[PDB]
């Protein structure tokens, strides 16, 4: 496993103000977010709260284990999950392009959410 | 059930001209490139890109297209593959696509289109191949 570099790996290829303004901007509208809307918080800054050791890191991986096996335990689909994922990009998306930041970075924070919430779904399927 | 077709029309409208070809393109003209291992454990991929990559915009190919990721789901889930196994090529599949349109020399702001469009149309081919 240790799963954990990977996941430092496609970190530590970020730069500071995108991991800051993305963090930050998961921690902000942090509430904002949790969004039902078709016919909570703590998650997103858990993931988006990303720093280096691994140990405050590790909690991540083996809580997003944690979080699927209870999904997949009760039986709700995974597709469920994964278009809950999408919202959740989406509106991440929507929150980043109005920000007065460059697009050079937007273009880092896009990739930046993107990769982060699919690894957790991708980590939370097991 | 339907309205999968809806949904996908619809994103597809939250993105420019140029994008939608720029990233079909892309993908086209590196359909046969981007089946790449590079690892591990345990010409299809291809017309599958294409297939996922045709900015399709008709509710007809829509459906089969739909379908067709629905069908591709099922035959994944008797061999009996984990959904992980899967999402993994997924994330590398973007990954890859990123990197290629990075090197691209585009306007920032196509970029961030084009990014976003890659990545959502995976992820909505891969949210609609889950059946297990
Ligand atoms: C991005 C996708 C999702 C994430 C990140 C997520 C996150 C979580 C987390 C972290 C828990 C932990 C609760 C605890 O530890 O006590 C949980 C529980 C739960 N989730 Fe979600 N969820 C997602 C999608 C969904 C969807 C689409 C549904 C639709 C019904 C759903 C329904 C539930 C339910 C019913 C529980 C209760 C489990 C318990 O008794 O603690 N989840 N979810
Ligand atoms: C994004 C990821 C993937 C896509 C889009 C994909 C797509 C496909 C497609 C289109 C077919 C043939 C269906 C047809 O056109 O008739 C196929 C077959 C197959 N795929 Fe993949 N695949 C993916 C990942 C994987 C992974 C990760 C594995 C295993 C670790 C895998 C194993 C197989 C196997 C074993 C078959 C043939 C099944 C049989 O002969 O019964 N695929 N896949």
């Amino acid at each position: 496993e240790q799963q954990a570099a990977e996941w430092k790996l496609l970190l530590g290829q970020f730069p500071a103000p995108v991991v800051a303004q993305i963090r930050e901007l998961a921690t902000t509208h942090q509430s904002e977010l949790p969004g039902y809307f078709y016919e909570l918080r703590q998650w997103i800054v858990s993931v988006f709260s990303m720093s280096d050791d691994d140990a405050a890191l590790q909690a991540l991986i083996a809580q997003q284990k944690q979080i699927g096996e209870i999904h997949a335990r009760i039986k709700i689909p995974i597709h469920l999950v994964l278009r809950g994922a999408r919202h959740l990009r989406e509106r991440l998306f929507v929150l980043l392009r109005q920000r007065p930041l460059d697009p050079e970075h937007k273009l880092f924070g896009q990739r930046l959410i993107s990769e982060t919430v699919d690894l957790a779904m991708e980590i939370m399927s097991r």
